């Protein structure tokens, strides 16, 4: 609508990563999801669901990792995706006992009770995936 500027709460850190602000209504909300089916080369993903934060990080596991696109979605979901090849990888358990802690700017692992995901920003922006997964737990366990 005039005026509505839904791109207000969308904050782009490079061509391939974006967080949004999380007040936004109902309303607005189907708006960003249609920018997102329009626009997002992920929107195949994520069953639909609105992409809050996504960025590629390196996944460690055994001696070395892969590049996924790391997807933080309403639901919530953590989903990775296969960049080259264009296919979905797996998700991050949502539970309670999720946590996730950052060991520097650039390492950070996702706690989960059977699994600990180990993974690499090497943008340095390892403190904003740990902050809005923070948020979005925050908003799905607590108030």
């Amino acid at each position: 609508p005039l005026g509505s500027n839904i791109e207000q709460y969308i904050h782009d850190l490079d061509s391939n990563s974006f967080e949004l602000d999380l007040q936004f209504s109902e309303d607005e909300k189907r708006l960003l999801l249609e920018k997102q089916a329009g626009g997002n080369p992920w929107h195949q993903f994520v069953e639909n669901n609105l992409i809050l934060k996504m960025g590629p990080v390196d996944k460690r596991k055994g001696l070395f990792a892969r590049r996924r696109q790391l997807l933080l979605t309403e639901g919530p979901h953590l989903y990775y995706v296969d960049p080259v090849n264009k296919v979905l990888k797996g998700e991050i358990p949502w539970s309670q006992e999720l946590r996730p802690e950052a060991k520097n700017f650039k390492t950070f692992f996702v706690h989960t009770p059977n699994r600990t995901y180990y993974l690499m920003d090497p943008s340095g922006n390892a403190h904003k995936w740990c902050r809005k997964i923070q948020e979005v737990w925050r908003q799905r366990y607590q108030s």
